């Protein structure tokens, strides 16, 4: 089996992993729309009682899997539990992450060719009025993606857009094709240390911002200042939650993937623990600290909290290269910006393509080159779906990354800590440790983490099984129908592994 060449590579592989578009873009939107500070209490202890435990076992159940061979959940799965639907339930540390890269990539795609544009200086010119400083930037958003007038269902992605996305896939592939230590690790050693200090750099002149509407440090201010008011709101719970899962990339099956290629003796702990606080400095200090405290800067709190309402993509793609367009050399600020959400994006986007990959190599005996080249068909001609179909990135974000990924994390926690033995468990997840967890997280993972997603899972399906009958779009029905196909084409895969095995 393949493994990391040096520790340092590993940490920084499995940052490049967590640190991405989730940091600089779903993060300042979910505590923004949040109310800011109030949205950090549930989020640090979401961090605690559910990212922490997870991640380790998610390093634990990799490593243990890798060393029999096993970089999947289908294998590995089997390998905790013996039961065919064991192997069935593996299905999804495929499906999710397959789902996830098929967007993910694509808006990584935009990122860098918004990163192209704002290099070679064609950008939209604004002139003191918002809405004529932001309408040239949604024009020219629109004009990329091929956004509807109305509410109209296809999209019609400009040439270079398309173009674009076929780049970024062949960037991927050069990457991947490499292997786990020539190609992921020799990138991360060097895309990391260029984020962070894109990201630093950001950071400074974004603190610098202030105008008579409003100054970098309200944002700070705000998103620093603790409410107890919203503490008694499930649904700020619910967000936190969902975003420590998707920041971290649990459920994912990526962590365990990745740590499958981590030598048996190898520690996992310090490893993990380190990875994940890397995740968080740059989610919380360095995503939270560059988006927000700009549009509070030049539109105010509210304003700034009406535009992370708007939507998701509007305050990274919008409103954030309109303000800093505004500025002495506001047009290379913007491309160092999408520079760094490339490469955040880029690091995050292998690793939701690995576990394809792996399962291609390992369990059906696929060279890497032929493994890669192969996932890369699927995600690209998959992609179409997202590229022309409209709300079909939502659905696929929905159902894979946030709902599928909650299902699939308790699942994993359920199978190793539980059936394979809580015992068995803790004393894998602690061997060959540097440093070794606290004896309270033995209780916190058997008892407290998997109650919780648990009570959150019934929450969310008790309000989203009425409403998935009740919707009107065909374009949904279709991403379903699609999304389901891949996953009866994953299990077919797994079937024919089963079948060579005998
Ligand atoms: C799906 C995951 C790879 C996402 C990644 N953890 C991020 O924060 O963007
Ligand atoms: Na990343
Ligand atoms: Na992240």
């Amino acid at each position: 089996r393949e493994h990391w060449a040096t520790r340092l590579g590993l940490i920084l592989a499995m940052a490049g992993n967590a640190v991405g578009l989730g940091n600089f873009l779903r993060f300042p939107v979910q505590a923004a729309e949040n109310g800011g500070g109030a949205f950090m209490i549930p989020y640090i202890i979401a961090f605690l009682l559910v990212g922490i435990p997870l991640m380790w076992i998610e390093w634990a159940m990799g490593r243990y899997g890798g060393a029999q061979g096993h970089g999947t959940t289908p294998a590995i799965f089997y390998l905790l539990w013996r039961n065919r639907f064991a192997k069935i339930l593996g299905v999804f540390g495929l499906w999710i992450p397959l789902v996830v890269a098929i967007y993910y990539v694509y808006i990584e795609s935009w990122t860098l060719g918004f990163a192209i544009k704002f290099l070679v200086g064609l950008v939209p010119e604004p002139p003191t009025d918002p809405d004529s400083i932001l309408r040239p930037f949604k024009e020219f958003l629109y004009s990329y993606i091929g956004v509807p007038k109305g509410d109209e269902p296809i999209l019609k992605p400009s040439l270079f857009a398309y173009i674009v996305f076929l780049i970024t896939m062949f960037i991927n592939v050069s990457i991947l094709i490499r292997g786990i230590s020539k190609g992921i690790e020799r990138f991360a050693k060097i895309a990391m240390p260029t984020l962070f200090i894109l990201a630093v750099f950001l950071v400074i002149r974004v603190f610098l911002l202030e105008t008579p509407n409003g100054t970098a440090a309200d944002g700070l201010n705000f998103l620093w200042t603790p409410d107890f008011e919203k503490l008694k709101d499930p649904g700020v719970w619910i967000a936190a939650v969902g975003q420590i899962f998707f920041t971290l990339s649990l459920g994912f099956g990526a962590i365990i993937t990745y740590a499958s290629y981590v030598r048996k003796d190898q520690d996992i702990v310090l490893s993990g623990l380190t990875a994940a606080t890397l995740n968080e400095k740059a989610e919380v200090i360095l995503g939270g600290s560059i988006s927000i405290p700009a549009a509070v800067a030049f539109f105010g709190v509210a304003n700034a909290v009406a535009i992370a309402k708007a939507g998701a993509f509007n305050l990274g793609f919008i409103t954030l290269p309109a303000i800093f367009s505004q500025t002495a050399g506001g047009t290379f600020l913007g491309f160092l910006w999408f520079f760094l959400l490339f490469f955040a994006g880029l690091t995050s986007s292998i690793a939701i393509m690995q576990p394809m990959i792996a399962f291609l190599e390992d369990e059906l005996k696929l060279s890497r080159k032929h493994a890669v080249l192969w996932t890369a068909a699927i995600v690209f001609f998959s992609a179409h779906l997202v590229m022309f179909l409209n709300k079909s990135l939502d659905e696929m974000d929905f159902w894979a990354g946030t709902i599928g990924v909650v299902f699939f994390g308790l699942t994993e926690l359920i199978i190793f800590f539980w059936i394979f033995g809580a015992d068995k468990a803790w004393e894998e997840i602690n061997r060959g440790g540097i440093i070794k967890v606290p004896r309270i997280y033995y209780y916190v993972m058997r008892y407290i983490t998997p109650a919780f997603l648990a009570v959150l899972l019934v929450v969310w399906a008790r309000e989203y099984i009425p409403k998935i009958m009740e919707e009107t779009h065909w374009t949904v029905w279709i991403t379903r129908f699609y999304i389901i196909g891949l996953f009866l084409f994953l299990t077919f895969l797994v079937f024919l592994a089963e079948r060579r095995r005998n």
